[PDB]
């Protein structure tokens, strides 16, 4: 248990007791400047998992996934998507936020994982998926694809595919589709097709079987 996260989790599924035990991970050196671990939420019958990148500013203090502009948005396309909550475990490939700040900003500024901090602690999302037993993963923009799908993975080139790989636990479908957060910038025109987009993908995933 020498490897990144390994020996901070423990010998258990339960959802409450990973994320206890998380809020006390040192397994890589982001949870050096965050506020706390931020676990995934959601329950053990869901069928439907989603991983996005890390936490980001509002996760950090909110202790919650997806509770920014980028959750909102996300809570937008499952409307879309005819998703249900009772369906949804929703995590991040990290679970500290990895971040930096700008005179004069509005916010603390998200910082991209290095593969490193991904490796270090994918132990978790192993947990997280063995815990789950989803039917499907939804792996939102690159980071997360790259954690579940290998560092040369391209989100780009593989929209709306169902995608199985042979080494991930229990051999879920795996949907890899846009980062949120992307979405909140840039020409209108180009947001509406992008959320159409992510919308089509959370469908494709919503309708495995
Ligand atoms: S990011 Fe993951 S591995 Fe690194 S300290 Fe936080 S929980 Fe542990």
């Amino acid at each position: 248990h020498m490897a990144g996260a390994q020996d901070f989790v423990p010998h258990t599924a339960d959802l409450a007791e990973l994320a206890a035990a998380a809020g006390e991970c040192r397994g890589c050196g982001l949870y050096r400047d965050a506020t706390q671990a931020v676990f995934g939420a959601g329950g053990r019958s869901a069928r439907i998992m989603m991983i996005g990148e890390q936490p980001g500013d509002k996760e950090d203090l909110a202790g919650l996934p997806f509770v920014g502009p980028a959750g909102r948005l996300l809570d937008r396309a499952l409307e879309a998507a005819d998703i249900d909550r009772d369906a949804l475990y929703v995590t991040n490939a990290v679970k500290h936020f990895k971040f930096t700040r700008a005179a004069g900003g509005k916010r603390r500024i998200h910082k991209t994982p290095s593969r490193t901090e991904v490796v270090a602690c994918r132990p978790w999302l192993i947990a997280e998926m063995t815990s789950v037993e989803p039917d499907v993963v939804v792996l939102l923009g690159a980071t997360a694809a790259k954690a579940l799908l290998g560092n040369d993975f391209r989100v780009t080139q593989h929209r709306g595919e169902v995608l199985h790989v042979d080494d991930v636990p229990g051999d879920p479908a795996l949907v890899a589709t846009v980062h949120p957060s992307s979405l909140l910038r840039g020409p209108k025109e180009e947001r509406e097709s992008a959320f159409a987009g992510l919308v089509d993908d959370l469908r494709v995933a919503a309708d495995v079987r």
